[PDB]
């Protein structure tokens, strides 16, 4: 430890909500309470809002160069590296994320801020795009500038770098956000605002508001002077939110859960590199990831060979403690989420599915909201464990003779999040590639990801794309500037 | 004048709603009943999302190339110009728009298609785009294929103008497209497509449900298989579309309306030349224009005698049957909105406003929904006229004495459309570029654009852009391909 105790950051200085309340920070691994965080309201909110719109009109913020704003976004990155180690042990304690994982979100972190560093640093140069017209009287160009005052209301299972996905590019574009991260893990979020303190960060460019969903995230939604809501979570509250800012004509993008394939075929070259590939779509990160790969599409040549394989991986999970170095998995994140995982995976044996491994809490661990890692075979497609995000560390399986049959059950869900294709087939990996119903395609791997890449989906996994140019993108308006620049009247009407 | 009576447009038939309900087609100029178009419910909805999915999966359409694509656009193109003069009879007996305006929206719709045929052969060379990573592992590429089934859902003002703008880059970007458009002018929608079943566009490709908003309308923004909705109207529908879209975490656009300024500075060269792009920002399609600049903001050295030109100008309007040579102003579309735009001038005058001219129906046209050119003086900002759309041919106007005052004044709407300035100024023009909280900007004009440009507001007129490289870019599915290329094992869990 220690727990850091924080108020809200609103425009540039800790302020406690108006209404005064509290709410409690809970270790996921050993059920205790460590600390408590700042309740938000709707009072907190237009508070929040108004020290943004003060940003956007001010010199410091609002009239800043993208050089300037790239210099702030270095600045962070290099005090989250500073406090790697401090920042990563606070996102495992909050979480129950392993330090391993936490460490690589904090060096995920770093690079986010340092690619936006550098896409503000050439933004200025495309501010003006000159347009070629079919025209002689008409002058025209393209102006970019920021969007205004952005709500960005991100999930639990990346604490820090879900909010970043959202931040640097916002910050980048020249917008100042309204950051509410989830009341389940908000430590970093909060140890961010400080961060931003220590860098002098102009007022009102960034507030961060930690409360419950609907008292602190639900009003952003609603707000008159929030000019786009940014959302990452599950797909109820996105349509929620998206209902909320619909009486205000105010755009939203989705980032929301999946149901995402992996399609292992008989001409894979390596068993063990395939099933550790299978293993980490969807176990990493104890199964709570979007795009997780939690459907297990293997051909029928090499099912026995490839699940003798997959279950043996498995088996050898160190699950312990996420503070211990070697750990592999840690605690799902609240005893909420513990209760609906278990519930899945009951569900799944009144069915008449088959529980392989797994499907229990470990024997050495009595504390703690700790899921075995689970697969499920002997699955069909009208059971619910085929059909819902689970959200946990659970794998269903189903097995293909056909190219044909592996695509048809690929596709026969509602989401279109991600999809993996694990075969040396160059040929069938590009059709795989087409045929996806996905916003995300994994050959030979599941899950890695890079911030010159746009991340999302389609179906019932949302819209918009995170990250690349597309992150900074959302953030920009954009203006058509047209100038008639002949000296001859219009004459189209009868001179009086 | 003959009148054609046409079905559905589905799957490359002409198809009869399954209900067999018709709707009338009204003359606004006349008040008459001229014939019927087929009314669509939910069934036909269905029908015709049925088909779009079709052509998705079909080679014809689902496989086609950018190149192929551009074919049948020009095609259709070519036999909008070869029917020019029909065409624009029909839209101004259907809508009440000048033949001359309607002859124009003809050329602007074969531009349109031309334009988008363009871009189609450009999109092949730009489907792949490999991403450079700092990288030996891996191999990512950016992916861009048809977005799926987009709903279109469109106004009466541009009858088969704002129709196209929507439907020549859904078929460009290779989406299959249902039509939806206005009840109150479906004529030259229908009339598209006896011309795409003449220049033999694949089946399922375009998809044309006429019928009224909440029955053929509503069922395509809570289509299940509906992957995107494209909104051009009011506000609250918009808003009814977006909420019903939520529940599905259906992504949609919507452009609404607007509330726009025109700013005239006393350095403008020539008083007749802007004040006759003053009558076009307003009166032009008896304001029924989103852009319009309803608000005139006019510096107090020239009020008077550019008041005075623009009395001469307004007074010399030609209103007649929109048929006739040299007329100037046709009625508006229907009789609920010439009672609502009636009804906004006289509640300006119970507000302490001066109707400076017209406020009336003409004196000699008997029938029609005909509304005299308004001019609306001595308004205060807290005045329903100042803060809403009337979309109806009336002005209102403001004088100032600074520039400070001029921007507050443009500024003051809970729209942000378009705004124009009118200054010799450069400098000034170029402040109001930045100032103006808009998604268009004119200098010293006022209305006109052209399909290179992105077209689009923000604040109450809506989110996202149509026309130039956005229009497409909506209609795509952005997908990101990722390859691990290592021969070696992630390296992340232990080897049993
Ligand atoms: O936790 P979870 O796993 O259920 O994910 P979730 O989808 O409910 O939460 C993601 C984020 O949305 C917020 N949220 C929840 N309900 C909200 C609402 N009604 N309006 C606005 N924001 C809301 C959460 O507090 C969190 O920050
Ligand atoms: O009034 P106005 O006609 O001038 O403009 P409007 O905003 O109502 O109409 C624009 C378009 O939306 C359609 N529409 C209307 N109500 C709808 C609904 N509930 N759901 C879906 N589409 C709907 C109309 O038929 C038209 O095609
Ligand atoms: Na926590
Ligand atoms: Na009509």
């Amino acid at each position: 430890v220690p727990i850091p105790r924080r108020q809200l950051y609103i425009g540039g200085e800790w302020r406690e909500p108006v209404k005064k309340n509290r709410i409690p920070i809970i270790n996921p691994a050993t059920e205790e309470i460590i600390g408590d965080i700042p309740a938000a309201t709707a009072e907190d909110v237009d508070i929040a809002v108004e020290a943004a719109r003060k940003a956007i009109a001010r010199d410091d913020w609002g009239s800043t160069t993208g050089a300037q704003r790239a210099k702030y976004l270095r600045a962070i990155a290099a005090k989250v590296l500073e406090k790697k180690s401090v920042l990563a042990t606070l996102e495992s304690l909050d979480s129950g994320k392993t330090l391993y994982e936490s460490a690589a979100d904090m060096d995920d972190v770093a690079g986010c801020f340092e690619y936006y560093a550098g896409l503000a640093e050439a933004l200025d140069s495309r501010r003006m795009t000159p347009v070629n017209l079919n025209s002689d009287s008409y002058k025209s160009y393209v102006l970019r500038e920021p969007l205004g005052v952005v709500g960005l209301i991100t999930p639990w299972n990346y604490p820090l770098l879900m909010a970043i996905w959202k931040v640097a590019p916002a910050l980048a574009a020249g917008c100042a956000a309204i950051l509410k991260p989830s009341e389940l893990a908000s430590i970093t979020c909060l140890e961010l605002g400080e961060i931003c303190r220590e860098i002098g960060l102009p007022s009102g460019a960034l507030n961060i508001l930690t409360g419950l969903g609907p008292e602190a995230g639900g009003p952003l939604a609603s707000h008159p002077h929030v000019d786009k809501i940014s959302f990452t979570g599950s797909g109820p509250t996105g349509s929620k939110i998206m209902t909320a800012a619909a009486q205000l004509v105010k755009p939203v993008s989705l980032e929301l859960g999946g149901k995402s394939p992996i399609v292992v075929f008989d001409d894979i070259d390596n068993l063990d590199i395939a099933a550790e590939w299978t293993l980490f779509g969807i176990f990493a990160n104890t199964g709570q990831v979007c795009s997780a790969t939690s459907r297990l599409i293997v051909q029928e040549n090499i099912a026995s060979a490839f699940m003798d394989r997959l279950l043996k991986w498995t088996k050898n999970i160190k699950i312990s403690d996420p503070l211990e170095e070697d750990c592999k998995l840690g605690p799902v994140v609240s005893a909420g989420q513990y209760e609906k995982v278990l519930k899945f995976i009951s569900n799944a044996k009144s069915e008449g599915a088959t529980i392989l491994c797994g499907g229990e809490r470990p024997q050495h661990l009595k504390k703690g909201y700790y899921v075995q890692p689970t697969i499920i075979t002997d699955v069909n497609t009208s059971m619910e464990i085929w059909k819902e995000e689970v959200f946990g560390p659970v794998l269903c399986v189903k097995t293909f003779k056909t190219e044909e049959q592996a695509i048809e059950l690929a596709n026969d869900t509602k989401y279109g999040l991600g999809a993996a294709v694990m075969s040396k087939d160059v040929k069938r990996c590009e059709r795989f590639t087409k045929a996806f119903q996905t916003g995300i395609i994994w050959i030979n791997c599941s899950q890695p990801t890079f911030n010159e890449l746009p991340w999302g989906g389609k179906k019932r996994s949302g819209f918009g794309r995170d990250l690349g140019k597309w992150g900074l993108e959302n953030f920009l308006n954009i203006k058509q500037v047209t100038e008639y620049t002949s000296a001859e009247p219009l004459a189209f009407y009868k001179s009086p």
